[PDB]
DNA sequence: TTTTTTTTTT
């Protein structure tokens, strides 16, 4: 929701069509994002404090889910 | 594509001879660039908003593919 | 050496003295510059169009190699 | 100190208290200038051929080290 | 403080409302001048030895800060 | 006054 680059924050959410976006970027997710996966992602990146644009954060989430679920 | 430096944009494509160029720059690609790889690259850099010449964008794409496909 | 300040051009070479020069500037290169590293460097800077003296181009190349080879130490 | 505005030259050195001067100009250097850093700075500016006063060259060195070490 | 043109000297200061003046001249400073920025400016111009009026020195300071901070 | 190339939780 902020414009420009921002640090991750507790109530951030990816777009409603995140699963479709992820597929367009080459990450096939076969299950929806869970509240726990999102919370874990956010806690990690909120602590890290690095700043990204919303679309870039969604790409990081897509990649993180792909790796997390592969294991 | 535009002349001079430009921001990345949705229907950007690398050159038809991108694979040859990438090889000349030390990146041996065995497969053509996928629709998804290109879409992901573009979304990331479009958000970033930095401006480069066409040839410089192609170099970034080559390097990104090298890393992306290595894993 | 090529004289004056010039834009990067396709046939540019850092010369035979490069590795010694790089070392004097604090960049220890163990392997010579590859054809591909050089071609990539040249294509980037030729597009950029900035103009430098030969020694200043060599410094940029040294720095670029140091960073490029740092994920490893050596040539990709 | 070298007098007047001059082009950079191979044997140039900053002052013995360069670190202190740099700090006064807002550049906190943790480690002294290395032989290699100085040589690189001199080669760049010697090629460029621009002329500056000694203090102005020291300011350029301070700024270059700040960036280089970042 | 001297009237007319003068060479830059160690104890020189710009006006208390320098930030506002700078803005009126088209230089938007986000932070006050620091003691280190001022010392650096003075050392540079003192060596140069050129002479300017007080207002002209302030303009040079504004421009120098704009460039210095843009990096 | 104006030196500084380089996309990443696992």
């Amino acid at each position: 929701v902020p414009m420009g680059k921002f640090a991750m924050y507790p109530d951030w959410q990816p777009d409603a069509d995140f699963i479709r976006l992820a597929a367009l970027w080459g990450v096939a997710l076969r299950e929806p994002v869970t509240t726990e996966e999102l919370a874990s992602f956010i806690a990690y990146w909120q602590a890290e404090g690095k700043v990204f644009h919303h679309v870039q954060w969604q790409q990081k989430l897509a990649r993180s889910l792909q790796i997390g679920r592969a294991s």
